[PDB]
């Protein structure tokens, strides 16, 4: 199953890093066993009322706790071909006194690359650039 | 089931792109498909509850990471026919120091395109444009 | 079931626009059906559990993307005959640097329009008009 | 039960305004009526969860978009016989840039009322005096 | 029960004031009593399902609309004894713009009163006080 | 299990103050014990679903009222052993305007103490500690 | 089943403080182990459902109570070899007033440390690094 999760991920374009894709593929599978073989279990008359709870709680508790993680990721994907934000473009993210300004050098799945004026690296998070004004030039 | 979730959003407007509108009808055939079969196995004695609970879980966690998303594709689709947002209409968005200024060149489904007096372009989230105060001129 | 819904939304007054209330009449008939022949099917002995709990995820998720539309649509029915919000009246909402200022010309159910000095339209919207400072002059 | 729920609502103060207090006892008159139906036909051997799904949805749908009434009302239960809140005093809500004078001159389940030294109206809401620091003068 | 309830409310100090204490008695006791009812109700053979479902929600909309007084009554119930408010000490809340300063002269389940220099009377929320610099002078 | 109850606490090192450490050790033996008496009570054929969704809403709303007891005092269990925060140490909490500098004297459950250069008692949540920017000096 | 978990996190990169991986692991194996035992328990016809709804009261209590913690530790594991945030480098965090400025001397779970011009140490929660504009200089 985790050849056909990293062919899915693939072609859908969802993940683009190899390592990337080989741990989602690898934790997908684990979870889709998991739950095949908890349908098993109750099937035959176990239980599994507590397992399902406990497994609930912590993937709760885990998916909270990544919250800014997949917040950034799922911007990264939606951001991909904006047409705006591109090498060499001069591109300039907020309004008022929290504004930042330069000019893309590479994009990241986390932060989005600026060049200032100065020769400075500016890691602007992709939540925060869709979730803003940005301003090409 | 493809056919029927495409002529349905098509005819109500929800999506307009055809290769999104494509996209939505495939994975709400194959969510649909994946319900009924699930209800058909658990119809004959298969424990379905783990693979409820796995399901429910991760696509909470998907809906919960894509909420900018949704909410800026509902408000694309709220705002539309405006009559104040259209084409060549200097519109300001804001009110203070975070204050927006430009004419409407094009509008999308996640950006509100402007402007500026210098001919800087403007991507206005459809989100802010909903909760803020526009100033049509 | 249309016509009933269409005659409860009008004695109610909770929605006004034919349209709108066409559209809701329509909604809620047929999710009122959906539900009725889900409680039939389930009483005949088909697991009804996946489709609740994918019919609840969907219904969670449209929810949730629609929150401001909800809240502007709660606060329009809610601000109606305030006595303060008249066509003609000079009010202002807001306190400090965020305020704005004109004459009431049109309310509608998303936005409160405004004349300035100047003569721009402004569009405040209905949840801002709720918690705010308005000062009727 | 709408006479007994409207002695109720008389009795505990909860609701002062008859209109109100008449549209209060019918819902809970209905919703009472409701759960007893369906309680009743699921004894007999209907299958209830669909329904139970369905009215559970919109009933948090619908509390959920009222959100900001409940909690004015619920302010405005609260604050009555405040001491320091009464006709022709000289209140002050709010600390630094956001602030607000003026003598009360109504009180409502909606809006607290204030006249300025300009002979302005303050619509304050009860939320707002909720939580915010009051300055009798 | 009441009589009970009472007994535990005044040997835990959780509610002081007698009026409180008798309401709080007479609803926990209610409660109480509606829960082993339906329990028993259950028990026969009745579906309680939709009953549950039902009270469940109003609980969950009530406290939920209760929040800001819950808080606050929390707060005051925290801070008892905190050694620094106290009568007649000098005390300062905020930092910033937002900063209150005055004269303790009582405390409330709800506000804590400060006499400022004009002579002026501030209501600063329990709440407030307690996500704050609290400065002693 | 009172006396297990505090060994634990005790030995983990999560509950120091002996007052504390009793109530929390009382409240654990009483809320284990019920929940055994309700599974026994649910064995034997008593269907305790009635108590179970009222004794969860209470467990519920309680938890919710006490969310920022609960945050400071998570807060003072993390930052134990900083190594920056020790009697006599020159600490600053804070960025820009809204900051907070004194010597540290006292360290408790609820607030961090620090002494002004003027003399005064500054009063910082733990919360506000974890969640800031901290200066040694 | 500890040694299972110690060697899990320790390879996964999770956990690198032999402190932390103990004490994960020992927690790990008794809530894997309790989940069993009450599976099992649940098998023979003990009705498990208090001691599920109890065991998940408290455990999303804790985890409500510990975001903060669990926020900063999930951000100091996403931020791992940033290749920007490394010893002797001049970043500078914040845009704005809310601006910190040293150079890197160390990295922990909680705090990120800097040296300013001054001398002093500046702790910045992972938390705060994550969302916000880091300026590599």
């Amino acid at each position: 199953m985790k050849r056909f999760f990293n062919r899915f991920y693939l072609d859908t374009g969802i993940i683009a890093d190899p390592s990337q894709r080989s741990l989602a593929s690898r934790v997908s599978a684990f979870l889709v066993q998991g739950a095949v073989a908890f349908s098993l279990l109750g099937t035959i008359g176990v239980d599994t009322s507590p397992l399902i709870a406990a497994a609930g709680v912590t993937g709760a508790t885990i998916g909270f706790a990544c919250k800014d993680f997949g917040t950034n990721f799922v911007a990264s994907i939606v951001l991909s071909g904006q047409q705006s934000i591109r090498t060499g473009n001069l591109v300039c993210i907020g309004t008022g006194l929290n504004v930042v300004k330069g000019k893309v050098v590479d994009w990241d799945t986390r932060y989005l690359y600026l060049r200032s004026s100065e020769g400075h690296l500016l890691h602007v998070p992709n939540n925060m650039v869709l979730n803003s004004v940005v301003t090409w030039e």
